[PDB]
C-alpha cells in the first residue's frame, strides 16, 4: 500500500534524494489520476521531512498538478484515508479544502503556501490540448498513474504521452506502475529514454524515464505571458483590494515588495465600501468569462476562509446570494445560466417561494441561488490585508501619488508630486486611474462612478438573510453597525465622487421598480443621505486585465503578418512592467485569482487556467483580436 506508492512514484523518480540536489526554488510534479490523493500525500509527507532536515536547501516550494475525470466526494476521501493513519495530518489539511466537482482548474494553497496543488477536474485527453504554454518544459517529475491499461486503455494513448513530454523540463522524469509494451513504445516515441525496472516485491514490472532534450512545442507567442527578471525589488502602485492580494501572493514566493499609495490610507479608492456582494457571474455559454468566474469564485471563498482560519478579521457573511428574475431580460439571462448542470452547492434554480423561504422576506420573483456567496466589507478586508502584507515585510508609503514613470537603465524612475524612488520591477494596481500613463493609455479601460447608499435597518429589514440582486442589490443588515448597503449608480466617464441626491434616490427607486409586487421595500430609507461613492474600472468584455503591460506601437508593428502564419516572435511589452486591474463590480470575487495569476506569471511558474481563459484576461487581448484577422 504505502510502501508501494513510495517505490513506484517517489523512488522511481529519484526522491527523496532529488529534493536535496534540486537546483531550483520550487519543483513541479504532474499526475494523471488524482483519485484519493495517495501519491500527493505521500509526496507531501516526504517533502515535509526534507524541509525539516534541511531548512537551508534551494528547494522551498512545491507545485503539484493533477487531472481527475471522476472527482470523489470529500467523505469518500475521508473514508479511504483511514487506510493510512500516518498521512492523517496531511490528509486532514487536504480534506479541509476539497473543492466541489466543478469542471476545470481549482488551485489549492496548502502547507502555509509552501504547496500549490492544481486540481483539474475533467478527462485528461480532453483537457490537454486546451492547456496554456506556461505548462511547456515545466514539469520535473510525472506520476503516470490511472486505471490498469488492460482493464482500461482509454487514457494511455500517444496523444497523452506526447503532451507529457512536451510539458516536461529537460532532465525531468516520469514513472508509472505499468509495464505494457505499447506504453514503453508510446513514451519512447514521445521523446523519453525509457528504463524497465522491477516493481514492488517483484510482483509486476514498471517503467521510468527522463526527457533528454526539450521538446519544441506548439506555442502561442502573441498571447505570451513573460516572467519578471527580478522579484527581489518590486513596487506596487495602488492601495486597493487587488494590491493587498497581489502583495500577499508574491510574498509566498519570497518576493520583496513595496507599496506606494496615493492616499493616507489603503482602500480609499473603490475598495472602500461597507458591504459588497460576492457571487459568480454565469452565463451558460461555457466561454472564457464563465470559466474564469467559476474558478475565481470558488478560489475566492477558499482563500477568504483560509485567511479567516488564521485570525484575519473582516465583517462578512456567507449568507448566500439570491439573484432575481425581475425582468423579461433578467429572466432570460437566468434561464440561459441554468442550462449548464451545476451542483446545487454552487448555483441552483429556485422559485419565488423557495427564495422567499430562505430570505425571510417575500422576494417577489423566482430566480437563482448561490449558497456559498454572501457579503463582505471590502474596507475592513483591504485594511486587514495590507497590514498582514506589512507585517510580513511590505514597506508602505502612503500619501505617495505617482506622477511620473520612467525606465532609465534597468530601473523604473518614480516621481511623487517628496523623495523620488527607483525600482527594478513595477506593478500598476491603480483601479480606474489605470490608463493614465504614456505606457498604458492605449488600453480600452473605462471609469464608471457608482454610489452606494447606507441605510438604517428596521425590524422587518433585519429579517433579510440573503444579499439580493436585481437591477442593483441590497445587502442584509451588518450586525456590527445596524445598517445595510443598497446600490448602485452606474455613470460611465463620470469620475467625481461627490455625494449626489439624484443617485441616492435612484438606489431606492431601483429596489421599488424591480420588486413592485411586495411592500417591504418601502422600508428602505435613504433620506439621511449617507452613502459612499467610488469609481469602477470597466472592461467591455467583463473580464479583468492582468499581465505584462503591453507595448501598443511595438505590437501593431511586430504583428502585421499575424493573420497569415496560422516560428513567430513573443509579444512586445514594457520591460519589467506589469499590471492588474479592470475588476468592474466583481473585484471581491476576481481579485484573489487575478492576484495569484500575476504572482504565478512573474515567477515564470505554470498558471491555473487554460489557454483561452488566460488569453481572455491578457492586457493586449483587444489589439490582438483586430490583427488576428486583418
Ligand atoms: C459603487 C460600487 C459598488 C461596488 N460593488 C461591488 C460588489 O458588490 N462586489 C464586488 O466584488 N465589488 C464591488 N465593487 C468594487 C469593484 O470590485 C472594484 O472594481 C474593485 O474594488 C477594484 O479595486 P482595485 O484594488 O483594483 O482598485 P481600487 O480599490 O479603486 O484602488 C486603486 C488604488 O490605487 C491608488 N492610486 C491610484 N492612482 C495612484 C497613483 N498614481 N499613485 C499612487 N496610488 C494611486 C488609490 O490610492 C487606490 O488605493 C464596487 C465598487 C463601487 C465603486
Ligand atoms: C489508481 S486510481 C487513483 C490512484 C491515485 N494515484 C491516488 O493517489 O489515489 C486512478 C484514477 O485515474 C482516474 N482517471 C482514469 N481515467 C482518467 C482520465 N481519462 N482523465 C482523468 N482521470 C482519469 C480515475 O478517476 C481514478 O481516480
Ligand atoms: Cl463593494
Amino acid at each position: 500500500g504505502l510502501e508501494e506508492t513510495h517505490h513506484v512514484f517517489l523512488k522511481g523518480n529519484g526522491f527523496p534524494a532529488r529534493f536535496a540536489s534540486h537546483p531550483q526554488q520550487s519543483c513541479i510534479f504532474a499526475e494523471t489520476g488524482f483519485g484519493t490523493g495517495l501519491n500527493f500525500l505521500t509526496l507531501w509527507r516526504d517533502f515535509a521531512l526534507f524541509r525539516q532536515q534541511s531548512p537551508n536547501a534551494t528547494l522551498r516550494r512545491l507545485h503539484y498538478i493533477s487531472f481527475e475525470k471522476y472527482p470523489l466526494h470529500v467523505a469518500d476521501l475521508a473514508s479511504a484515508h483511514a487506510r493510512w493513519p500516518e498521512l492523517a495530518s496531511f490528509a486532514e489539511q487536504l480534506r479541509a479544502q476539497w473543492p466541489l466537482p466543478l469542471a476545470g482548474c481549482h488551485r489549492i494553497l496548502l502547507a502555509d503556501g509552501a504547496i500549490t496543488l492544481d486540481l483539474w477536474f475533467g478527462d485528461v485527453n480532453t483537457l490537454l490540448p486546451t492547456l496554456d504554454d506556461s505548462l511547456n518544459n515545466q514539469v520535473d517529475a510525472w506520476f503516470l498513474d490511472g486505471f490498469a491499461p488492460a482493464k482500461n486503455p482509454d487514457m494511455w494513448n500517444e496523444q497523452l504521452f506526447n503532451a507529457m513530454a512536451r510539458m516536461t523540463r529537460p532532465g525531468g522524469t516520469f514513472s508509472t506502475f505499468t509495464a505494457a509494451g505499447f506504453v514503453r513504445r508510446g513514451l519512447q516515441q514521445a521523446g523519453f529514454n525509457v528504463t524497465k525496472v522491477k516493481g514492488f516485491g517483484q510482483k509486476r514490472e514498471m517503467l521510468t524515464g527522463t526527457l533528454p532534450q526539450q521538446i519544441h512545442a506548439p506555442t502561442a507567442p502573441w498571447y505570451h505571458r513573460p516572467a519578471a527578471t527580478r522579484c527581489d525589488d518590486i513596487a506596487i502602485i495602488g492601495g486597493g483590494i487587488v494590491s493587498a492580494l497581489t502583495a500577499l501572493a508574491l510574498q509566498r514566493r519570497g518576493a520583496v515588495v513595496t507599496l506606494y499609495c496615493a492616499d493616507a490610507q489603503p482602500a480609499q479608492g473603490a475598495s472602500g465600501n461597507r458591504q459588497g456582494a460576492l457571487y459568480p457571474l454565469l452565463n451558460g455559454k461555457n466561454d472564457a468569462l464563465e470559466t474564469f468566474f467559476t474558478s475565481a469564485f470558488t478560489f475566492a471563498r477558499r482563500q477568504y476562509d483560509q485567511l479567516l482560519e488564521q485570525g484575519i478579521a473582516f465583517d462578512h457573511q456567507w449568507c448566500g446570494v439570491s439573484q432575481l428574475a425581475f425582468d423579461d431580460k433578467s429572466r432570460g439571462k437566468i434561464e440561459k445560466m441554468l442550462h449548464t448542470q451545476w451542483p446545487v452547492e454552487f448555483a441552483e434554480a429556485m422559485s419565488r417561494e423557495q427564495l422567499s423561504e430562505l430570505a425571510g422576506l417575500d422576494c417577489a420573483h423566482d430566480g437563482i441561488h448561490y449558497p456559498a456567496g454572501g457579503w463582505l466589507c471590502p474596507s475592513d478586508l483591504t485594511h486587514a490585508l495590507m497590514m498582514l502584507a506589512q507585517q510580513n515585510g511590505m514597506t508602505c508609503h502612503y500619501q505617495h501619488e505617482l506622477q511620473r514613470l520612467k525606465r532609465i537603465d534597468s530601473q523604473w524612475q518614480l516621481t511623487f508630486g517628496q523623495a523620488a524612488k527607483h525600482h527594478a520591477t513595477v506593478i500598476l494596481a491603480t483601479g480606474h486611474r489605470l490608463p493614465e500613463w504614456e505606457q498604458t493609455h492605449h488600453l480600452p479601460l473605462s471609469a464608471v462612478r457608482g454610489q452606494v447608499s447606507h441605510i438604517p435597518t428596521t425590524p422587518v429589514l433585519s429579517q433579510l438573510q440573503q444579499v439580493l440582486c436585481y437591477d442593483g442589490y441590497l445587502t442584509p443588515v451588518n450586525p456590527a453597525n445596524q445598517h445595510h448597503c443598497i446600490g448602485a449608480s452606474y455613470q460611465r466617464g463620470d469620475i467625481a465622487t461627490d455625494f449626489r441626491l439624484t443617485e441616492q434616490q435612484e438606489n431606492r427607486e431601483r429596489l421599488l421598480r424591480c420588486l413592485p409586487q411586495v411592500s417591504w421595500p418601502q422600508q428602505v430609507d435613504v433620506s439621511d443621505n449617507q452613502a459612499r461613492c467610488g469609481v469602477r474600472c470597466a472592461i467591455r468584455d467583463h473580464l479583468p486585465m492582468v499581465g505584462a503591460v503591453p507595448d501598443y506601437a511595438a505590437t501593431l508593428a511586430q504583428y502585421q503578418d499575424l493573420s497569415r502564419r496560422i516560428d513567430i516572435a513573443v509579444a512586445p511589452v514594457w520591460p519589467e512592467l506589469f499590471m492588474v486591474g479592470g475588476l468592474g463590480s466583481r473585484g471581491l470575487c476576481s481579485a484573489p485569482l487575478v492576484a495569484e495569476i500575476l504572482a504565478a506569471q512573474m515567477f515564470g511558474e505554470p498558471l491555473p487556467l487554460d489557454a483561452k481563459t488566460l488569453a481572455a484576461l491578457n492586457p493586449n487581448r483587444f489589439w490582438i483580436r483586430k490583427l488576428l484577422k486583418g
